[PDB]
């Protein structure tokens, strides 16, 4: 019961710091190049605790001569599964993606390509602080759907880097773009003569990876080539001590669902089963925020699939189950931690959860209260700090 109700404070607490944190794929036009260029942030859970970012910087280049859509500010967001396969014994990752367009509210010749399922084929050469690696992998794409699956394998042996730090590097061609948006499909545009996709992403408090791959249809085969090059990375470090997660948290109790939904009706205060800039300006306030109504539309286009500028029920269940698979920052959950800590002091008392708790449109007895701050108090003070917070919000 308690249980219950930190979690639902500190999801509804969590999807306000990641509305506003920049967590999709962002595309824009680059006309000095005629193409397009991108910016993004990935977290990379690591296994024992914590999260390793890694900060994505993006140009695309068309290969061909031909035009081109460039396109209006948007962005993908982009579901990942990884898995192993049980009868593969080299070093590998098989991967599920589903890829969609938004950000846009309410066709190319090169999109006729990708009206059925695609093969593909990727190739990589690396070379991470002298320690230089190869992948193969190969597969389907399947647009209609924003639908990819690939299994990659390291043909040199051992991958001296975890295998989710490759996944980006490892064809945004296949991408679904709603109907309101075919006009800002770069990527289609340019096929079938294809793209030159550079990147740098910066691994936080470690090395860089610089990445330059050519894109392009091969026969009726949509091929992926290429170069990896990474320095300035810690042998003791996240990246080359092999200290990341591998699997995907993708398995959803019908608890942790239960739980989200709890949170929805915390923002859906008429239950209507959508989410407005009206409902969501009202909990941010009774936070301690101050939204404009600009930022209120800006943080609710970050989820809004339809683009109808509401969160509909299952836009706002997507979000979470992608918000929830992976940590947040130390920054962030100092940052959850001070909507509690009221004063600053580094202590959460009884009479600051009571006013969160309260203004968040709540009644509670002060033993619901205190039996709260008795489940995260590990160290019967009656009071909660920092350690303890992040302890109740992982
Ligand atoms: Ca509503
Ligand atoms: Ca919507
Ligand atoms: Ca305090
Ligand atoms: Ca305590």
């Amino acid at each position: 019961s308690s249980r219950r109700k930190w979690n639902k404070t500190g999801h509804a607490v969590r999807a306000i710091g990641r509305l506003s944190s920049l967590e999709n794929v962002y595309i824009m036009a680059d006309k000095q190049k005629n193409g397009i260029k991108a910016n993004f942030k990935i977290r990379h859970n690591i296994e024992d605790g914590g999260v390793q970012l890694a900060y994505h910087y993006q140009q695309n280049t068309p290969i061909g001569d031909g035009p081109v859509l460039l396109p209006d500010n948007h962005y993908l967001s982009v579901q990942s599964k990884l898995s192993k396969d049980p009868n593969e014994k080299r070093d590998h990752m098989v991967l599920l993606e589903f890829v969609t367009a938004a950000g846009i509210t309410l066709v190319s010749k090169g999109e006729e390509l990708f009206t059925g399922v695609v093969p593909i084929l990727v190739e990589l050469d690396g070379d991470v602080n002298g320690h230089k690696f190869s992948v193969s992998g190969e597969g389907e794409g399947d647009a209609t759907y924003g639908k990819l699956t690939l299994k990659f394998i390291c043909t040199t042996g051992k991958l001296p880097v975890p295998w989710p730090t490759l996944v980006t590097t490892l064809v945004q061609c296949f991408s679904r773009y709603p109907d309101h948006m075919k006009q800002h499909d770069f990527f289609k545009s340019a096929m079938p003569e294809g793209y030159i996709q550079e990147r740098t992403i910066f691994f936080k408090d470690d090395g860089n990876y610089k990445t330059r791959a050519e894109v392009k249809f091969e026969g009726d085969t949509l091929v992926n080539r290429i170069e990896l090059k990474g320095i300035d990375f810690k042998e003791d470090g996240n990246i080359l001590g092999h200290k990341l997660e591998y699997n995907t948290r993708d398995q959803l109790t019908e608890e942790q669902i239960a739980e989200f939904k709890e949170a929805f009706s915390l923002f859906d205060k008429d239950g209507d089963g959508t989410i407005t800039t009206k409902e969501l300006g009202t909990v941010m306030r009774s936070l301690g925020q101050n939204p404009t109504e600009a930022e209120l539309q800006d943080m609710i286009n970050e989820v809004d699939a339809d683009g109808n500028g509401t969160i509909d029920f299952p836009e706002f269940l997507t979000m979470m189950a992608r918000w929830m698979k992976d940590t947040d920052s130390e920054e962030e959950i100092r940052e959850a931690f001070r909507v509690f800590d009221k004063d600053g002091n580094g202590y959460i008392s009884a009479a600051e959860l009571r006013h969160v708790m309260t203004n968040l449109g709540e009644k509670l007895t002060d033993e619901e209260v205190d039996e709260m701050i008795r489940e995260a108090d590990i160290d019967g003070d009656g009071q909660v700090n920092y350690e303890e917070f992040v302890q109740m919000m992982t």
